[PDB]
């Protein structure tokens, strides 16, 4: 197992008001 | 197991008002 | 197990008003 | 287990008004 | 277990008005 | 003409990440 | 013309991360 | 014309990280 | 024209990290 | 024209880390 760059943003992100998660094992994510 | 660069931002981020998490084991994330 | 660069910002970040977390084991994150 | 550079900022950060955490074991983070 | 450079700032930080924490074991962080 | 309580919140508001406007005369509101 | 209590919050507000405006005459509001 | 209490908070506000404006004549508000 | 109590806080404010403005004539407010 | 109590805090303010402005004529406010 070899995880790498799970979430990738090649260009700029204007703003973040939610949740950006690379890897989760649990749950209960509310956006 | 070898985790690396789980969340990647190649360019600038304007602002962050939520949650940026690379790896989580629990839960209950509210955005 | 070998964690490295879980959250990566290649360019500048304008501002942070939320939560930037590399790794968590618990939960209850409110953004 | 070998943690390293959990949160990385390659360029300048304009300002921080939230929480920047490398690793947490508990919870109850309010942003 | 070998922790190192949990939070890394490669370039200058304009200002800090929140919380920058390398490692925590408890909780109740309010930003 | 008598404007009063254009937007009313009788109970608590968990959070606001958009725009709450009582009265507008122009336009171009982006949510 | 008599404006009064254009935006009303009868109970507590947990947090504000957007824009709360009572009255506007222009525009270009980005949330 | 008689403006009064354009934005009203009857109870406590936990925190403010956006913009609270009573009256504006221009524009270009970014939240 | 008679402006009064444009922004009102009847109870305590936990903290302010954005902008609280009673009246503006220009623009370019960034939160 | 008669301005009075443009921004009102009836109870205690825990802390201020942004900008509290009663009246502005220009612009370019960054929070």
């Amino acid at each position: 197992v070899h995880h790498q760059k799970l979430v990738f943003f090649a260009e700029d992100v204007g703003s973040n008001k939610g949740a950006i998660i690379g890897l989760m094992v649990g749950g209960v994510v509310i956006a």
